[PDB]
C-alpha cells in the first residue's frame, strides 16, 4: 500500500541508509508492495532459515536425521551462542539445532548446521537448485555480518528471499512434515519481537526470522495473516544506518505497523 512505502522512505531519512522492502500474497506470489526488491543486502541472520531448509531438505531425502547427535568443542562457539554453550558435553541433535539457530538466533547452532550440510558454497547450490539465482552465503557466523562497503559476500534481494521462503513455506519443495516443521521453528515465541511481533494483532498468525548484524544490516522475513493463517509473505531489510539500535528497531516497526494498518 502506498502508505507503507511513505513509511520505507521515512525510514530512510531517518536511519541515512537504504531500505528494500517486499510483499508477496502467499498464495499467488504476487508482489502487493516493493521498494527497492531487486537492490541487495546483507542476510544477517535471516539466512538461518533457509539453513534449516535445506537441513529438512536432507531429512526428506533420506540423507540427514533429525535426531543425529553433533558433538562439538570450545572452540567453536562464536558469540551469541545462548544455546550452544550449554550443551558442549552433551551435544545437540539436529532438531535442537535448528530450533536454536531459528528461535534463539544461535549463532554456533548455525555453523554446526553449516557443517552438516557441508558449508556455505552447499548452502549456496541449494538456492541454485531450487530457483534462487541472487542469494548467496559465503561465510559462516560472525564473519558473514561484516556489512562491509562494497562486499557482495553474504547478500541476497529483498525479491529473491521472498521467493525463496514462499517456496519453503508452501507447496511441495519440503514434505507436509518438514514444511511444518520449518513453520514451527520460525513461530515459536522467542524473548524480544521488536520488528514485526510487537505491530502483530492478537489471532494474527507469523513466522519469522529477525537478523542484525555490523553496520547497520537488520532485516527480517515473515509469512503473517489474519485468522491463524498466513496469507502474505514480507521482507524488510536494511544496511549502512549509525543511528542507534532503537531507532534502528523502531523506524522498521513502524513499516510493519502500517502493513497492518492498511492490510
Ligand atoms: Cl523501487
Ligand atoms: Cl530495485
Ligand atoms: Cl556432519
Ligand atoms: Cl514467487
Ligand atoms: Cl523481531
Ligand atoms: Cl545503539
Ligand atoms: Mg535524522
Ligand atoms: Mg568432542
Ligand atoms: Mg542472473
Ligand atoms: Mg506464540
Amino acid at each position: 500500500h502506498p502508505e507503507t512505502l511513505v513509511k520505507v522512505k521515512d525510514a530512510e531519512d531517518q536511519l541515512g541508509a537504504r531500505v528494500g522492502y517486499i510483499e508477496l500474497d502467499l498464495n499467488s506470489g504476487k508482489i502487493l508492495e516493493s521498494f527497492r526488491p531487486e537492490e541487495r543486502f546483507p542476510l544477517t541472520s535471516t539466512f538461518k532459515v533457509l539453513l534449516c531448509g535445506a537441513v529438512l531438505s536432507r531429512v526428506d531425502a533420506g540423507q540427514e536425521q533429525l535426531g543425529r547427535r553433533i558433538h562439538y568443542s570450545q572452540n567453536d562457539l562464536v558469540e551469541y551462542s545462548p544455546v550452544t554453550e550449554k550443551h558442549l558435553t552433551d551435544g545437540m541433535t539436529v532438531r535442537e539445532l535448528c530450533s536454536a539457530a531459528i528461535t534463539m538466533s544461535d549463532n554456533t547452532a548455525a555453523n554446526l548446521l553449516l557443517t552438516t550440510i557441508g558449508g556455505p558454497k552447499e548452502l549456496t547450490d541449494f538456492l541454485r537448485q531450487i530457483g534462487d539465482k541472487e542469494t548467496r552465503l559465503d561465510r559462516i557466523e560472525p564473519d558473514l555480518n561484516e556489512g562491509k562497503l562494497g562486499d557482495l559476500r553474504d547478500t541476497t534481494t529483498p525479491k529473491a528471499i521472498a521467493s525463496t521462503l514462499r517456496k519453503l513455506l508452501t507447496g511441495e519443495l519440503l514434505t507436509l512434515a518438514s514444511r511444518q516443521q520449518l513453520i514451527d521453528w520460525m513461530e515459536a515465541d522467542k524473548v524480544a519481537g521488536p520488528l514485526l511481533r510487537s505491530a502483530l494483532p492478537a489471532g494474527w498468525f507469523i513466522a519469522d526470522k529477525s537478523g542484525a548484524g555490523e553496520r547497520g544490516s537488520r532485516g527480517i522475513i515473515a509469512a503473517l495473516g489474519p485468522d491463524g493463517k498466513p496469507s502474505r509473505i514480507v521482507v524488510i531489510y536494511t544496511t549502512g544506518s549509525q543511528a542507534t539500535m532503537d531507532e534502528r528497531n523502531r523506524q522498521i516497526a513502524e513499516i510493519g505497523a502500517s502493513l497492518i494498518k492498511h492490510w
